[PDB]
């Protein structure tokens, strides 16, 4: 495809300094360098066949195609002997629930607001650029050396930009086109879908400011009961929490789907008006 | 791919009688099978390279995973020197519109009455199959010798069989998951883009009878403007139709894509409960 290397042995460019993660469609490894020493999150998925890279060929479309400051970069990837190796910019610090394990605390208000604005301005460019998350939560939410963060794993993510130039495309005079069509308020340019994304982030504040998420204490098998069953979920102990992130949350955290603001809405939030990480470059201080 | 067949000159199994239409991809042809002497319509689809045979792979798809009477069928496709041929089953009336030309009239209604009982019934089928066809028309309609129809050209139908599979599959406690994707409630599982074709068959029934469809007479670049300014489109005669035609136009012709009746609520209308083809069988013959 474009952006995949048929014929080179990628430990010939990259060499394995040891393992990171162990995200279940393989194993992940702290990469280096040979030449540059630039440093990487490498990714080896095991693949029976070829047809099965199409499987894959999202996420590195959308890491190769995307280019913000808060959305980790590809910088390369290798189809060899049944493994494709994914070569992602490396985060220093960690996941950030690493971090809350690490400490066995989680973030304070000025640490969740850091992420929460940085992780938006994120997902502002994606929704612009027409691709959902789709697993947003703390664990892909990354820290690097600078306290600032960076937005990562689009293994499951859509990217909606080839299907809209795909259905736009028309010849003839159109006579029987529906008026919604005619006006672009097809579902691919409406937000509703994209809106599940600002729904997660509401979660993953709560899972950053008491550790673990909602209904973290139930059996598995009840929380998409409960998250069906049950009003948003609101912070445990509310006293703890300004009245902006209480406010914020009301805005993510919201069932039907108009209502729900978009990230655009979101980025005028008072909770979101920061200008500094230094809350942020304390906290991976204190985690080296 | 599953169903293209690598290798062989579909000339040495399909001879051509004649030329039929000209759809602007490429020409169409009458073919006939050398050993069953079964008809069949060959679209013969001059292709560059072979990464654009993806781009004709949902046509051949829909028609090859379809199985409804009413929907016409794949016998056969071959990649062959810078071609795709398709071979879809052969209809021997004509295309509806092509009648109405030939006749220099419109339908009456109740022939009106039978190609949309018919044609909805093919609709259906798609939207439970999640199909778009997203090019309905009188054109795309058409009849077989014993004055049935079957409705055609796929070439720029939506199928999201996959993208919802693709979607609904996750690995590990969903904490985070929107209550809309709970509930299955993405726009992949909701009407709303389905009933663009709903709006279309409502004009194909104005361009069934009145010949030709709204709009017909004005400067081609001002159509979809005008479909944006105007209400919802009507007979220009109404006198001549049944309020029943008048009623079920209401539910299709309908902006406020909410209000528009999917296509299971418009099999129950007193306009389409028919069960008699004779009118076409009569329409047909006298084309004959």
């Amino acid at each position: 495809y474009e952006h995949v290397t048929r014929d080179l042995n990628p430990e010939d460019f990259w060499e394995i300094i040891g393992e990171l993660g162990d995200g279940a469609f393989g194993k992940v490894y702290k990469a280096q360098n040979k030449e540059t020493s630039v440093l990487a999150a490498a990714k080896v998925i095991d693949t029976k066949s070829e047809e099965e890279l199409e499987d894959y060929m999202v996420e590195i479309d959308i890491l190769a195609s995307c280019d913000h400051p808060n959305i980790v970069k590809l910088l390369d990837a290798f189809y060899y002997e049944n493994n494709l190796w994914i070569l992602i910019e490396f985060c220093a610090g960690g996941a950030v629930d690493a971090v809350m394990l690490e400490l066995e605390r989680p973030l304070t208000e000025s640490q969740i607001q850091v992420v929460c604005k940085q992780t938006l301005d994120a997902l502002n460019y994606l929704h612009d650029n027409k691709i959902i998350h789709r697993d947003l939560k703390a664990g892909n939410i990354l820290f690097t050396l600078d306290g600032d963060i960076k937005l990562a794993d689009f293994g499951v993510s859509a990217k909606n930009t080839r299907t809209i130039q795909r259905r736009d495309s028309f010849i003839g005079t159109p006579y029987w086109m529906a008026p919604e069509v005619v006006m672009c308020e097809t579902s691919k340019d409406r937000p509703y879908d994209y809106k599940a994304d600002v729904w997660s982030l509401g979660i993953t504040l709560i899972e950053m400011a008491e550790i673990e998420p909602p209904h973290h204490e139930l059996n598995p098998m009840r929380v998409l009961l409960k998250i069906a069953k049950s009003e948003p979920p609101t912070l445990a102990q509310p006293s703890r929490w300004s009245s902006n992130f209480k406010d914020f949350l009301k805005k993510c955290l919201e069932k039907n789907v108009d209502a729900r603001w978009t990230t655009s809405q979101l980025l005028q939030h008072p909770f979101v008006t920061v200008d500094s990480n230094k809350p942020i470059r304390e906290l991976i201080a204190e985690a080296k």
